[PDB]
């Protein structure tokens, strides 16, 4: 029955790829070759290969012929490590499939569902019958041979996962080293982040206190130190000024007559008739804006500087080594962490005392857990709202009857779908924002935390609220006296197959639609053209109208690694999912290679820091796999424990060993590559000219 | 057991204290005021506790009037942190006892055991009776008020232990900072321990490789790098030469005529007739030993140096901030750790590759767990040996039959107890030796690991003994029932000894005194040997810390279950404070510095004991129908969170020293050649 959904998705993919080819030949930049060459010297630009008389297979050929070195030269290293993630998991699934075929033979040999266990489907229920349900779950009797669909297969998949995870982890460390050593002077090797300075200068100013306290430690090694400020006000004034300047440029571009823009379009004003001569109206607004900004800047740099600062050593060695050293015999003072990118640290979030971060961490996590548990509770009320049918208030009265007889059968269920999907759409941004308040400097750290929270959300959503009951809002009272893990294990063993069919359908769905839209970029194309017909009419505005943005590693890796957990946790239960996971990760490799090589542009560096988290969670997913297989084989009577338990211990040991052998190589950079080959003399002022906040820039 | 154990403890403690006051009058060193005064310029030279007009309470007054700063100025900071541990535990017991008094009242009100729950004494539980069993288990009805044996007392315990652990932890951090600041030029703030130098000198020598690599990283801040060496053979030669030199020192006691001591006397010979003029026999023996040492030392110091080294920077800042960093872009090479004290690092176990350390750790942990489980398995057969009755082959047979009916039947039971004593005596050394195998440089680290191992052993042995009335496939598994009761019986006997006898003997030091006097009467005649005959020995935290924390675990585990035992814990720790103050102020002298690093290892485990308290109390209130959640669930999570809060706020101040407190005010120019002469091994001393 899932063949219908699979066919619908396949048709969607065909339509979207046809649209891509039908559009790629056009003179467009929000599509096939895109913004990235357009700003990078027309490097990846649609040259004679993608120019006139282009190959319909040109994008596929160019993507498949690239190299990891070429990608890391074009885009950031993090893109390379993401591609390594896809490659290594694809290899894992490929070798599992290479061992798959033996498992298929017992699927058609043993015939539990075929044999007398039907009893008319218990005469009161239904479930595993789809002409492939027989071939899935292996339908083995309670004590048959079952060796292949048991400990042997999980041993094989665990060993291959260990081997590829290790090799990929080593390869990512090698890319980190190679890209870190052969770099230029970027303003990170010259700075640190001290952000728990003791507040009182007992009769002095904060900056002098930082200067004294670090001049006592490192003589003859400093440019000078920058202290953080309550920048909120000047930031606000600064976006006011930037918007005023943009609107002035917007007004200036008419070049035909004096423009008069009313205030009704903005909405937060009523000077609609005062639009007259708006082209100069901004000038005094800017004049007032620039005067206020200058006054606030001059006032803020001496008054109420906060208890946190960056520092600037004069040699890469001192900077890269001081950021890992305790600066007080007490720990709650002068906390030091390696400085982040100028474009990746969070001034607003920074300056948070250690205890405040500790409290924020636990309350934010508790809030996330409470939201996950109580998720559907408001949704039920929202669905119950009378919004179902509001025909009584139809003012236009254009075509009332035509919509209430034919299509009304589906919109009634679609409104709860709307209420669900709106929260789904808001969820990534909300999780990102919640991760911000944990204190979390180095925005990439916030992205990683958001990825972790979204992955936990997604697994505890799908695997639970799909397979078993999700509401429990009356049941939670009873579960206080609920029995032990035996009932949960039996429930897993019973409910795995139908959920396996459902996840087959869901992987088909997500695969088809997601990769179709991503490869097409049809939605951003529509937005671009619509805005261009709309507001975008000057060259400055239109250029900003097709900024692609980063890979959004915040929300991509959670989905991909969720589908990884799907691939594992049922890997030998329903060997069908293996081919679907392989095709998902393969097409993901292809499409993401084409995209990240031709459209996307990173906004971080992260120098491969994302990988250890990915490996940690891949291994945790395999651990969940192997525990579930232990339980399932505990149900189907066999030699469970002495088979599975040792390799569960092995998975834990493998995690510890991999951590101990490489994780230390991702936190700090090094001292070797921190001293190696400084040829050009470092600059002094042009280092502040990076970490100075954008708003607080114009100053003596 | 209570009456007999109490009587034995009181009698023996009275006897040993009487012996102390009786023996302290004589001018004996390894006793009341001891070698510890005797060596330090006679600074604490035997005073009114031994001088004219002694007072039996002089030691008590001196101990009570001492100050922590005085101890630190006299003995190492580690003694101060051990005392603050004792004081903190005493304070927790004191607050718990101040809240104890109400809790006893409902125990006298409800008499569950007395009433219908007896059902003809239940036919399944008896033992020694003292009418105080009527207070045990709190004997409350299954669903009465019961708050006293509940959330009230447990919450009070948790609050007082949180407050005390936190305040003490801050106090130890303060002591560490203050002592670490006011220091001198000690060759610890000037070095690191890099011990994963990669294999290849690739056409060169290892020392040149190290020197070039560190000169690339650290220009102008480097003395030179002492590389590790395979000290086995040269260490053996050096100790043999030292023994020969000591034997030569025996000769200057000539005083009658040429000394003549046989080679068979030492044991590794059989020819007595080689006594002739040992004065000369040892000279060319030393001369040959000197030549062999010179050859071996010149060889190993220049040939095939192993893969590990130490470094020496020319500024406390650079050294103390390098040991905390990471050198190579991958961590499996050039591992860097803060250098140990010269006397506290293990050249033997040093130079172990990271994989070998990670595998050895797991193997030794699994082996010690296997021992912790299989403890009784050998002992059953050892008891089963013919040793049970050897009257058949007794050749002398002077008068055994007279005792085999009076008291030797009890000796038939102490023979298995003899087997147990052998294992118990060997166990601390065995655990230390095992911990010395995980790779574990920085001997203090080995002592920490051995203390943890001993503590986990003691818990999972005693508690398994006393879970609940402990006292083809079948003939191996049923031996546990036969073997187990003796383990529990003698371990309770041994902790009963620990309450009183252990402190009594350690304070009196009868055994050290008798060993000293036996050695004095023995061949020891020269002043050097007798002076070295009464080395006091270190504080031995390797066996005192886990025993004390064992009795702490016992104190908590049945604290509110049996509020009676809390006074037993508090009196134990209170008397222990006095005994340890008197000893470590007047006899002991540490062989560490450790600058207070012991304390985290103790705090992490006091919290574990509290956590297991909370778990056990939740379980006990499970059976005793009650609000089994309110008293524990929002508080076990509290303990687990408190662990994180303590760690993430104070842990760092113990692992590393400082930059701020390790940069300030080195007055004179620190010497370079005066640092190697400390890290040079005692074998490779004489050289170019």
């Amino acid at each position: 029955f899932g063949s219908f959904l699979v066919s619908l998705g396949t048709s969607f993919v065909i339509f979207v790829i046809l649209m891509l080819l039908f559009t790629w030949l056009s003179r467009k930049s929000g599509n096939a070759p895109i913004y990235y060459p357009n700003r990078i010297l027309k490097g990846l630009e649609p040259w004679e290969g993608t120019s006139l008389t282009r190959n319909p297979f040109a994008w596929m050929r160019e993507a498949l012929t690239s190299s990891e070195q070429d990608v890391v030269n074009l885009s950031g290293v993090d893109t390379a490590v993401h591609f390594v993630f896809l490659s290594t998991v694809l290899g894992i699934f490929a070798c599992s499939s290479l061992l798959l075929l033996p498992t298929l033979l017992p699927l058609a040999a043993t015939d539990n569902n075929i044999k007398n266990t039907k009893n008319a489907t218990d005469t009161t229920s239904k479930g595993t019958f789809s002409q492939l349900d027989n071939l899935s779950m292996a339908n083995i009797t309670k004590k048959s041979s079952r060796l292949w669909a048991f400990l042997g297969a999980v041993y094989w998949i665990s060993l291959v996962t260990y081997f590829f995870l290790w090799k990929a982890y080593k390869h990512v460390s090698s890319l980190r080293a190679q890209a870190l050593m052969s770099a230029d002077v970027k303003p990170e090797q010259f700075a640190i982040l001290v952000r728990d300075m003791p507040a009182p200068p007992d009769g002095q100013t904060q900056k002098e206190f930082i200067d004294s306290y670090f001049r006592e430690i490192y003589p003859e090694t400093f440019y000078r130190s920058l202290v953080a400020t309550e920048n909120s006000k000047v930031n606000k004034i600064w976006e006011k000024l930037e918007g005023y300047k943009k609107k002035l440029a917007r007004a200036e571009a008419i070049l035909a007559a004096t423009n008069n823009r009313p205030t009704n379009k903005t909405g937060f004003c009523g000077l609609v008739g005062k639009q007259v001569d708006s082209i100069e109206y901004y000038t005094e607004l800017i004049n007032e804006s620039v005067a206020k900004l200058e006054t606030e800047q001059k006032a803020v740099l001496a008054e109420k500087q906060q208890t946190a600062a960056v520092v600037f050593f004069t040699t890469r060695v001192a900077a890269a080594s001081a950021a890992q050293s305790l600066h007080c015999q007490m720990v709650d003072k002068w906390t030091v962490t390696e400085a982040p990118e100028p474009r990746q640290l969070l001034w607003q979030n920074l300056n948070i005392k250690l205890f405040s971060r500790i409290i924020r961490q636990y309350f934010i996590n508790f809030f996330v857990a409470v939201t996950i548990l109580f998720y559907m509770i408001p949704i039920a009320f929202v669905s119950a709202i009378t919004t179902l049918k509001n025909l009584q208030r139809i003012i236009p009265f254009i075509k009332p009857v035509v919509e209430i007889t034919a299509i009304r059968t589906v919109l009634e269920s679609f409104l709860p779908q709307i209420a669900l999907i709106v929260f789904l759409a808001m969820l990534p941004k909300l999780l990102l924002f919640l991760s911000k308040a944990e204190g979390i400097p180095s925005q990439s750290h916030a992205i990683r935390a958001a990825s972790s929270k979204y992955f936990i959300f997604s697994v505890f959503n799908v695997f639970i609220g799909v397979t078993l009951a999700g509401t429990l809002f009356n049941t939670v009272k009873d579960i206080a006296k609920n029995p032990k893990l035996d009932m949960i294990i039996n429930l897993l063993a019973t409910s795995l197959p139908k959920s396996a069919t459902f996840f087959l359908t869901y992987v088909a769905l997500k695969f088809f639609i997601g990769y179709g839209l991503e490869l097409s970029r049809i939605i951003p194309l529509i937005i671009f053209h619509l805005k261009k017909k709309y507001l975008c009419k000057t060259e400055a505005e239109v250029k900003e109208a097709w900024y692609p943005g980063d890979l959004s590693y915040a929300t991509r890796v959670p989905g991909d690694m969720l589908i990884l957990t799907i691939t594992f946790c049922y890997s030998v239960i329903a060997p069908l999912i293996l081919i679907f996971g392989i095709t998902y990760f393969g097409l993901g490799w292809l499409v993401l290679r084409n995209q990240a090589l031709k459209v996307y542009v990173p906004s971080y560096e992260s120098y491969g820091r994302m990988w250890p988290h990915i490996h940690q969670r891949i291994l945790a997913a395999l651990f969940l796999f192997q525990v579930v297989m232990f339980g399932y084989l505990g149900a189907k009577t066999f030699f469970y424990t002495a088979l599975v338990i040792p390799l569960i211990i092995t998975s834990l040991i493998f995690g510890y060993v991999c951590r101990q052998k490489f994780y230390g190589g991702f936190e700090h950079t090094a001292l070797e590559v921190a001293c190696r080959e400084l040829k050009q003399s470092p600059d002094l002022e042009e280092i502040f000219r990076a970490y100075i906040p954008h708003s607080l820039s114009s100053h003596k």
